[PDB]
């Protein structure tokens, strides 16, 4: 039986977001890195011992996993594909190795990215990193809780870890990340009844509105997805704020979790493109995109086996 | 199937409310029930990850005939009124049960708000209960309360309806009974005699042996074997409540089993009695107020409603 | 002179309990209140370092004159019936208020318990609430609810009695109000109305500005400056409590301060208004059910007697 | 077939106890074990939900054939003494261990009061250690002391028995030793020098790489590879314990494996050395003064009793 | 103002007593770590700040601060009087320094309590060394709540610390210890109520009895002495429990500060000499101390300016 | 009668630190906002009452003072005073208004910014932002513990609050930072050993070397100033570490506190210009400064007065 890596687990207080791209020639200091890095995470995490629930999950771009292996690739593997709609656009952007770092403090984060980051000096270019914390109850920039539909139990193993469909890379799951900066300006300029039918739910209890005053153009409108045979397609959303206060910059960072990508792209899809209901989704409104990548987050034996 | 969570462990803060259902409120109350996980995610994703919210939901046996056509869960009947010679066990109405804990009272309360608010002109409340956590897990007598629960494997197999009742697998059933104490006849027994109406060590929770420990002690009227041998357990989430104007001092029981025939044979032997006991002790300081069955269905059978 | 704990921080538990004492029940809370101090250490010490448990006693007038002779401190006197326009503000019985804080409703109740079985035949109970922590501070109507109280020595000049009356420096006057709210009216306004009913946002919790902030909102009316430019301060222990069943969302008002006078100023402008504002709009949501004053003294005043 | 507690985790406090059962002290003995999971519930229930109390408990060779017929466990033998040219793996007596684990030393000592209590005139006490937390899950060397252990279904392959002895599934193989350090030899090392001992960063941790780490470093010794490739692995639960005036800074060795062959291929190439290296260079630093091996039964075989 | 050592602040869950006699031509080496001793205090406890809560309360001895110091003694300073009941004996024993380390968890007590012993080494022999815990809901061995009727505030520092009556040595206290070995076979045989008229409280809920059922010769009733001035005479208690389940050695650590040991010394009179209405105080029956000493706690600044 | 800002208040586990120039003609804003300031503080903090510990200390540098108050100024306010020695420099760097922002958490530290800066937007140009974390046991990014000899209790106050010498400003406080970046691969380089001789104290135990063993030009050799009196001088520091693996940026945020800026300038001179046996401080040989700037902090009631 595959071990996953622990892209099943739950948001913690504190994140680190790495994205990197590998230098031409950094392909073998990268593959010992790989290996290792599950002895990194005990080694840092063992010290915080019961409550730091430090965790790493490594993610392998399409690109990369072309340069790094040979053989067989998992089945849904390629690169971010930009979506070019008429008003709002999601943009690809360079990464082959992304580091997703959870604990309950920043510290356990902070210091094993600095010994990932140690042993891959001179072989990577860093792209992207972002520092997530909690705001307040669960909250994301805009005010509302995020997160709360996600599954859980075995709802979640089954919408996020590759099984028989792509037998070879059971165990894995497909990560897309995006980074969001949001117009906080002109989302105070909205009612608070005006922002719950943007996003679908009362702003305060969280609670969802209902069908009959949901609009099809609000975000939970159009993330609700069912499929050709009435179930509905689901994804892990591990999503922290970030932000610096005297640039103004207030963000998500959005990391989703699936075990194909076909299922968050189509939610991409409908919020970008939109459907004959909606033109698109009215979060975007106030929400740009200015990274996007999607990566294969291997079975941990994978990884352990180089 | 995925059972709601009836294996949960106790918690600080509880509400238990139990409603009837108006006749005409039928509808709402199955539109309630297809929701009530919806809002316990709604309530409860806000304290992650402390605050351990959760909800079971259980449904009478009369209801279950007013509210679904198809088959009926092998076990569920009204609760059976216990005329014992001293003491009794009264059945109380009661169609609807939620069982809601948590590590805070806000959180039972936000929860209980949000289903009252959904259900308000359909039901009719009959009983509502706020638990606290009374020091080491003591109740109103003083004594730890739950200790010989089952747990892991043991507390799945005693609890979790299974192949004997297959279309309602992963199911349970809750009796509740809500109890008041008189205290003031209780703090006048010495320890080591309330020692004996319990069955067990009053400070340290240590169980008396088997030839100190008296034949009408709680603890040895509802220690019952079956036929092969082994213990029927029930898996219980007392709690204390009370109002000290009022001198009202209780427990709040809740059990649940596979089946009800093992709490109701435990009741039997406390109300009715053995041929080694008239009652249990424990009853000459405990005066049941209500008394219902519910059965708890798995999760997906109320989502899929 | 050391104060009773009337200077201590709001808490996650609360128990208010207000009796009167009976006719010929004079002696027996005499003996109570020499003991009360004694009795929240033998339960309180169970629970240090977290447990921050308190009681604060107070002493009605007309109880003040039944049981103790001498000197009366000068500010005591029967709440006072406000009959505004619209708005009413109940006078109701009370003679001993206990105001119970601690981490944990468990050693509240305790306490109470121990209090209670004390003074059992010599008073009798006319209200007891159970307060309890609402998310972030929150009140039941969703704001939070204690922000502008004075701490430090702001808090000391605010509250504790001294050289005006040096028999009783160390005291402080308590007003009690049990509010219930109409939540549907109130969740019928948008959350902007809202904000302009209360002076504050909702969710963040700063106040609006001057030239937006309604002269009725209460935040308004409740801002009174003194002979000398500065703003007459109380301090608030406001808990929510309640209960689902019977639609009972409350807010148990407890406001401490130095002189009565402060208080009674702050209530007369919410319910019979003032040139600028009809009454404080918060009282369109909220009824006032009961209603009274209290001297609650220096410890060592208790300690003697 | 139910595991005692040999796959829980760490904890920031232990007392271990080894005993040898007296002549005619069998009777006693069976009747505790048949009773040692009711008092760790009649404890431990009082904790809920953060005191994680548990109770491992063990069986020595000899001592297995005093109170069991039937059946012996495959691997059960007396502690094979080791004596090596330099160090000795010291055997000394053992027939019972209880492993007591839990958040807070009190409910430790409560419950080891209570086995203590009902085994009083059958049993000889031969070893007592009370361990703690020592920082961030250091030892007394300085060095954080557990991060290999196997976690998940790895530690359950390599903890517990199986099919290779069928009665016996369920159970574990514990092996104990208490050792003594000598802090003034090792603190006349640099950090570097104690590094290359260990075969691990000292602050951080981290794994000296293959290139660096000596032959002759701990975790270079007790790395074994089974005839499969596959590596063997056991789980510890070592804790410092000391006291100061006596200078008396320890470690409190136990190992569990799904057999003794495993713990002992590590002890014979700590203590006798391999091809490229004469000792594990911790014995310089470490000196063993007890070595006893039990075997944890399956909860179900004791409470079979 | 003088700054006391931390002899006011409260019970902790974890404690080490240390006591020591000083070998001949070892006063040079105390001295040396008495005016470093809170710096290790400091070095260890930043480390856990803001919840270790370690501290360190250093005493002296009477015929140590004749070796120690020249000039100015402390008024109350004498060597622990031994009692000679007729029934029970209140033993002194050897002790030149005392060490009372407290924090919320052991290790930091003994991070502490091995530095300076690491600087005392050649220099002291131990007398004794006690591991205190906490045992439930601040109980004792003998299962009553322990320190309920302590003072705070500042009654505290009134019954405690050292002023005008010897204002040279403002700002100190006077311990007492005594390690209590318990009959815990003979404990456990009595009733509760039995037990409760020993102590004077009630033991589940500690609520003390009555004054018309209170027994003169229970613990409450003979440790409870009122002063000339009619006001009580009060100590500062920090009682750990302690033991090993082995040996049967289940132990109350008594250690009581006060401002004037005459204070102490007059409730031990009353323990084991007993009274007109008590020959001695039951707790007596069940505790025998095996160790009796006194010291002399300076202010802090005492030992930093030596 | 003066109330303190909360200076004299503990390390938190995080901090954002927020320094900003007033542009021209953004004097009015920034006075409205300084008399609004506790107001902020209550109206967030409250909320996380009573574990969120939010503080918020405000300081005004030199030239921000004459620009926005007229009458009295602080005795020691003047521009921070570059140091060029030989080889390192202290350098001066803009800022008029410094926010240091304390709390349990980084959400409430982060809504506070918010509010503070949303009230100057147009009128202040932000200069530096820093969000600090809580590393380990109170380490800093060299592997130290850090913090360890502040003062507490009344020696803190008498070493930070301004009293009598200027008696119109009782109460408030003086502010110097420099923000540091370290170099770790340099230091990563030495010995633990050498490390130790750097800095003056072991590094894994945090105590003190001998007198004997501490090299002169080590920190704590050279932070340790006695004043003519013979007395210590003190200040309070409230550093915190920061970074960016990516950017390989690894810093300590230096804050002290003190009386008067004399003592913390004495202290800048010996480690940059260095002493007679030293010629300037080894820490700085793996530390670059690259801010600096000076702040008085006025009592509480000063800004609300306003
Ligand atoms: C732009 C920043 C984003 C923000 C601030 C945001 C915020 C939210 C919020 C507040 C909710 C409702 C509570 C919850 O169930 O989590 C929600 C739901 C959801 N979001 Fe987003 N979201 C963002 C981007 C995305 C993206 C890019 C996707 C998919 C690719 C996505 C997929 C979902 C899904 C599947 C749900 C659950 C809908 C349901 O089944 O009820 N979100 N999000
Ligand atoms: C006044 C109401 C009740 C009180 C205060 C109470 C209290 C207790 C206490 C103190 C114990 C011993 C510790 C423990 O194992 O939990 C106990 C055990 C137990 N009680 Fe009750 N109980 C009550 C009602 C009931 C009822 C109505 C039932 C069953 C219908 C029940 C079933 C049990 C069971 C099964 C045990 C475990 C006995 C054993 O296996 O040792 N109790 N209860
Ligand atoms: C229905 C009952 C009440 C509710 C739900 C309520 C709620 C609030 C809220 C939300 C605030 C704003 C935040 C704060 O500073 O605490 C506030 C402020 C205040 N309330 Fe009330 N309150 C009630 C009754 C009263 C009463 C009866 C009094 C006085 C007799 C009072 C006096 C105050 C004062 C003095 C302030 C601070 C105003 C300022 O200076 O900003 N409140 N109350
Ligand atoms: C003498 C006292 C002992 C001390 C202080 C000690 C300390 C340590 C330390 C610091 C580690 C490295 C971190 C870790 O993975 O836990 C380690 C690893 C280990 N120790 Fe020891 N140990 C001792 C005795 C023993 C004994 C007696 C055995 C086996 C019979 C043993 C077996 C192991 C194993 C298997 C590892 C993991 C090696 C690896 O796979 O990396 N140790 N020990
Ligand atoms: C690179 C930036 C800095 C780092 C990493 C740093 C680190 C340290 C460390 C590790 C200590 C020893 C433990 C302690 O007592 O806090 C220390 C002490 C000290 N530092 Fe620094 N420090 C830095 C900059 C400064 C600056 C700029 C000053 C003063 C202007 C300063 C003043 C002090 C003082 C007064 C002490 C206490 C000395 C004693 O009395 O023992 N430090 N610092």
């Amino acid at each position: 039986e595959p071990e996953p890596q622990m892209v099943l687990s739950p948001l913690t207080s504190a994140a680190i977001f790495l994205v990197v791209t590998i230098d031409s020639g950094g392909e073998d200091t990268v593959r010992d890195l790989l290996s290792d890095v599950a002895s990194l995470e005990r080694a840092v995490g063992f010290r915080a011992q019961p409550d730091g629930r430090l965790s790493c999950v490594t993610g392998i771009g399409s690109e990369a996993w072309d340069r790094l292996f040979s053989g067989a690739r998992p089945a849904g593997l390629h690169p971010f594909r930009e979506l070019d709609g008429p008003v709002h656009r999601a943009v690809a952007t360079p990464g082959d190795l992304l580091f997703h770092i959870r604990a309950s403090r920043l510290d356990l984060c902070f210091a094993l990215a600095t010994e990932i980051m140690g042993r891959l000096r001179g072989a990577v270019t860093p792209q992207d990193e972002v520092h997530g914390f909690k705001y307040f109850d669960e909250r994301d920039m805009l005010g509302f809780v995020d997160g709360t539909e996600n599954p859980t139990g075995a709802a979640a193993r089954r919408a996020v870890l590759v099984g028989a469909e792509d037998p070879a890379f059971a165990g894995g799951s497909y990560a897309v990340v995006q980074k969001y900066l949001h117009d906080i300006d002109a989302w105070e300029g909205l009612s608070v009844e005006a922002q719950e039918r943007v996003i679908g739910r009362r702003k305060m209890t969280d609670v969802e509105l209902s069908d009959d005053v949901k609009p099809a153009d609000s975000h939970v409108a159009l993330t609700s997805v069912t499929g050709p045979d009435g179930s509905d397609l689901e994804i892990l959303r591990d999503n922290m704020p970030f932000g610096s206060v005297g640039r103004e910059e207030f963000g998500t960072y959005f990391i989703g979790y699936a075990r194909t990508p076909e299922v968050t792209e189509t939610m991409l899809e409908r919020m970008f493109l939109g459907t004959a209901s909606a033109p698109h989704d009215r979060i975007l409104d106030f929400s740009t995109a200015v990274t996007g990548s999607l990566f294969f987050t291997p079975a941990a034996d994978f990884l352990e086996d180089l």
